[PDB]
């Protein structure tokens, strides 16, 4: 259920012998996911600064462990990179990475005692924390978090704080993330069946200190603190289910953020760039997503989508801008795969962006998936930057217009041997898959002359699990 150590997992494999495969089968204590991937990425930053391209391939190991005594269960998953440079083996993401490294990647113990459900229990330690729209967490975090999942009821709390990467390449932590604490909830209930409505809060607390006047200010130091809440409402009908038996399916959500801010003022004297003070102002922001899926038929659905994340008002206080914890990548084109919401290539955040998307799929079964999905990003307040992307470029003052991108994912999965045989009937439920993933960006007039008319990101993954 989902409890399982893998619930969240993208990849959606199941290794041959698992109680998961056959209920007969006891757990697995132990198991091993393998992932070699391919990158190809030209040009993040748009031909404007030399580096910015990959044409490299790796390997991710990723073993782990798992124990269960009673109510108490406890996980670990280690992993070790090698590649050639420095390409994205994670989706989920002193800060300079090596080509090879190890990790420890989850560690946690787990009492599921609290009451009788099986869905309800209480996770300890660095955990994958995911909701399904990916767009409020989805990320492996130290946390506490209790969560509880029945037929008419759901609910989650939890509180979570990065103290390390746990990493032999990175010594130190994002500034965004250093002395951030997180505390979180949700409860949501299926009013009819298929149809859920819930609401979400959560909040991120810096304790950190800002550069002092005339201190030198470099990329470890944080540019903000901040007190933010966010209050959002959500309703689903089969939004991400790529079984649903529905017609139609759909998701639309509201977001308030409110809190504020004390943002750090610089200054550039002789390459350096010096603290000058800092400026407070509250945060009174909003965001939404809607979205619209036909199911045409067994193996056809297409949909369309529309977000918006406010940006700029008065001393910017209509900014609108995610977690930190969110990854925006979500099964919303009806398939097995998770998709970027916001492009494989622009990897867009809901902040002072507003986005446009239609997108198609195919699927067969549990053999074959395929989308393709089209963007277009427009920037909300024209003076105003936009939050993180997968795009390093400057933004023109007064331009609104983003770009478009159109992405392809294709996914084959299989169950026997190392790669699947012509002959192999249709699979039960895979252990393996291969993957291509790709987005082309087409940059609008927001980024201005003189760079790339293209930018393309590119992976190919293999994935088998143990
Ligand atoms: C707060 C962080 C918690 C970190 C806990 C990490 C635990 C790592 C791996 C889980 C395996 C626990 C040990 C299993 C064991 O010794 O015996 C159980 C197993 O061998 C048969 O049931
Ligand atoms: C096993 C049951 C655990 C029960 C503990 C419940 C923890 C308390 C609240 C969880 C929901 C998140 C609350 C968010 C919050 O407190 O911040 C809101 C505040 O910043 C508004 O200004
Ligand atoms: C209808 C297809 C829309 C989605 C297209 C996404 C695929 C993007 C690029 C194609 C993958 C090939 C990557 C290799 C490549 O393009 O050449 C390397 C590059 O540096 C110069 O082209
Ligand atoms: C039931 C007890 C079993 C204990 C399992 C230990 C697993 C073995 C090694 C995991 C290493 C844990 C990460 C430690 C670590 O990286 O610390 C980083 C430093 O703080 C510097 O970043
Ligand atoms: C094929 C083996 C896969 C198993 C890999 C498990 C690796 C477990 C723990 C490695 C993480 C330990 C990090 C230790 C460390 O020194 O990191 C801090 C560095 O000094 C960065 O400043
Ligand atoms: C870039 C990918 C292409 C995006 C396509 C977006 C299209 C949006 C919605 C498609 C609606 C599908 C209608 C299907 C339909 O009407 O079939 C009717 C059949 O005749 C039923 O018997
Ligand atoms: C580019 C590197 C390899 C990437 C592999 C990604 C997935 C590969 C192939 C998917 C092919 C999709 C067409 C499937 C199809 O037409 O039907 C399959 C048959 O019905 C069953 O054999
Ligand atoms: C679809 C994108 C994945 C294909 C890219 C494969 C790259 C193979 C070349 C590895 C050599 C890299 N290099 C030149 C730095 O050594
Ligand atoms: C399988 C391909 C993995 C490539 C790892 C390459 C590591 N190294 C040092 C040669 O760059
Ligand atoms: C068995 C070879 C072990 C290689 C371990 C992975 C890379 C070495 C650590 C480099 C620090 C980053
Ligand atoms: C505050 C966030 C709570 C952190 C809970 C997990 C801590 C255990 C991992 C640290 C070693
Ligand atoms: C506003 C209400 C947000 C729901 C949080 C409650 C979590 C349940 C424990
Ligand atoms: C509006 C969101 C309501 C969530 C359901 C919580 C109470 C269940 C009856
Ligand atoms: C979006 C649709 C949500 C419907 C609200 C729940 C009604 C309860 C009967
Ligand atoms: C569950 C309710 C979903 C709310 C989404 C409604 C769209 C927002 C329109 C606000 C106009 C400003
Ligand atoms: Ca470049
Ligand atoms: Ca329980």
């Amino acid at each position: 259920g989902s409890s399982h150590h893998h619930h969240h997992h993208s990849s959606g494999l199941v290794p041959r012998g698992s109680h998961m495969a056959n209920s007969g089968e006891a757990p697995k204590n132990f198991g091993l996911d393998v992932k070699i991937t391919g990158e190809s990425e030209n040009d993040r930053d748009l031909g404007t600064a030399p580096g910015g391209t990959l044409n490299d391939i790796g390997i991710d190991l990723r073993p782990w462990a798992f124990g269960q005594w009673g109510d108490w269960s406890a996980y670990f998953m280690g992993q070790a990179v090698a590649a050639t440079d420095t390409i994205e083996t994670d989706t989920l993401q002193g800060r300079e990475p090596d080509k090879s490294y190890l990790a420890a990647r989850e560690f946690w113990v787990d009492y599921a005692g609290l009451t009788a459900y099986p869905g309800e229990h209480l996770r300890f330690g660095r955990q994958r924390l995911r909701e399904d729209s990916g767009q409020w967490q989805d990320t492996n975090i130290e946390a506490l978090n209790w969560s509880f999942e029945t037929t008419l009821l759901n609910a989650h709390a939890g509180v979570a704080q990065r103290f390390s990467e746990y990493r032999t390449d990175l010594d130190e932590l994002a500034p965004e993330d250093k002395d951030r604490t997180h505390v979180f909830g949700d409860i949501s209930t299926q009013w009819a069946p298929h149809h859920r409505i819930g609401v979400r809060i959560h909040h991120a607390d810096d304790s950190g200190h800002l550069r002092r006047p005339g201190e030198e200010v470099d990329n470890l130091d944080k540019t903000y603190t901040g007190q933010l809440t966010w209050l959002g409402i959500e309703a689903t009908g089969d939004a991400y289910n790529y079984r649903s038996s529905m017609p139609l399916n759909y998701w639309a959500s509201a977001t308030w953020l409110t809190g504020d801010r004390d943002n750090l003022t610089t200054t550039t004297v002789d390459d350096r760039r010096i603290a000058t003070g800092k400026q407070s102002g509250d945060v009174n922001a909003f965001g939404v997503d809607l979205g619209l899926r036909w199911n045409i038929d067994e193996q056809w659905k297409a949909g369309v989508g529309y977000a918006r994340g406010s940006g700029g008002g008065k001393d910017g206080e209509e900014q609108f801008q995610q977690t930190g914890l969110e990854s925006n990548r979500s099964n919303f084109t009806g398939t097995r795969s998770r998709v970027h919401r916001f492009g494989e290539a622009f990897r867009g955040e809901l902040s002072n962006l507003q986005a446009a998307t239609l997108f198609g799929s195919w699927q067969l079964r549990e053999d074959y998936d395929a989308s393709l999905v089209y963007h277009k990003f427009w920037r909300v307040d024209d003076d105003s930057d936009i939050g993180t992307s997968g795009i390093n470029a400057a933004l023109q003052p007064g331009e609104k217009d983003i770009g478009q991108e159109l992405d392809l994912v294709v996914t084959k999965y299989f169950k026997q041997g190392l790669l699947p045989a012509s002959m192999s009937q249709y699979v039960d439920e895979p252990s393996a898959l291969i993957r291509f993933r790709g987005g082309l960006f087409k940059p609008g007039d927001a980024y201005g002359p003189g760079t790339d008319s293209t930018m393309h990101r590119a992976f190919v993954d293999f994935i088998w699990r143990f």
